[PDB]
């Protein structure tokens, strides 16, 4: 699980995340990698390093792969995948793409393969949202920081917009929290990118997802592909399909 440090070679720094910079570089000059360099005291680091063991073995080709750590010194590394066209929200807000619906709906599909795989291993998100999902050179979407949130030491650390009811009143976290962050991550990508809730603050949002108001249908989303997302939304969790329903329901409207 743990990678030689000396074996990267630093070439451009790509931006700054939840826990510091990113920066491209090789790995034995020859591998495109992604090097996460965390601030120290922004990470529950020892819990992290048990768990790396567990996301090195998730292997899926629309999951961000994880391909090791750096720890022996501080700040500890973090060595993911490549992602070329970076992350999707900033994607989906450049109009230039003029993206076909098909486009925004294999998105869609791709996230919901990585998330089916998830619920297979019985592994959480906790935090799926477009912020949280990178574009390679192929166009092909990818899941990233899956379960991460679970390490941030930050106490402010909250994603309202993305929680269902019974986490914003409870903490009640499942499978079925994920899914309602997944309806919402489909309306972000028919949205290219809007906020959600984009007229209320993050305490109006909740007060108004406990009085029952719904994120509405996307300009560019069919009634069909409304009611797959709408379908993340049900006030009761069990009523809430599974990432095997949604997939089903995704293929059967991208073949029709
Ligand atoms: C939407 C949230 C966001 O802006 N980020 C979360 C992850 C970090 C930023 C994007 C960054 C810096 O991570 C990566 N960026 C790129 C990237 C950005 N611009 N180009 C041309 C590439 C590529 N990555 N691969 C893995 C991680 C990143």
């Amino acid at each position: 699980w743990e990678i030689d440090p000396k074996d990267l070679t630093f070439l451009k720094e790509l931006g700054t995340g939840q826990f510091g910079v990113v920066k491209y570089g090789k790995w034995r000059g020859q591998y495109d990698v992604a090097i996460k360099m965390i601030k120290e005291g922004s990470m529950s680091e020892d819990e992290f390093i048990e768990e790396a063991k567990v996301m090195m073995n998730l292997s899926h080709e629309k999951l961000v792969q994880l391909y090791g750590v750096c720890t022996k010194q501080r700040p500890i590394f973090i060595i993911t995948e490549y992602m070329a066209n970076g992350c999707l929200l900033n994607y989906l807000r450049e109009m230039r793409h003029r993206f076909q619906t098909q486009q925004l709906l294999e998105m869609c599909k791709d996230v919901c393969e990585a998330m089916e795989y998830l619920e297979s291993k019985q592994f959480l998100h906790r935090d799926l949202a477009a912020r949280n999902c990178l574009v390679n050179d192929q166009g092909v979407v990818k899941v990233s920081d899956f379960g991460l949130s679970r390490y941030v030491l930050d106490d402010e650390y909250f994603p309202v917009r993305w929680s269902p009811p019974e986490v914003l009143m409870y903490s009640k976290f499942s499978s079925k929290s994920d899914i309602w962050a997944f309806g919402v991550l489909m309306w972000e990508i028919y949205s290219l990118g809007k906020m959600p809730y984009e007229r209320f603050t993050n305490s109006e949002t909740a007060e108004h997802i406990a009085q029952g108001l719904r994120l509405y249908r996307p300009h560019l989303a069919s009634e069909k592909v409304y009611t797959i997302m709408y379908s993340c939304w049900h006030e009761k969790a069990d009523e809430r399909p599974t990432f095997k329903i949604l997939l089903s329901n995704i293929l059967d409207v991208m073949d029709e």
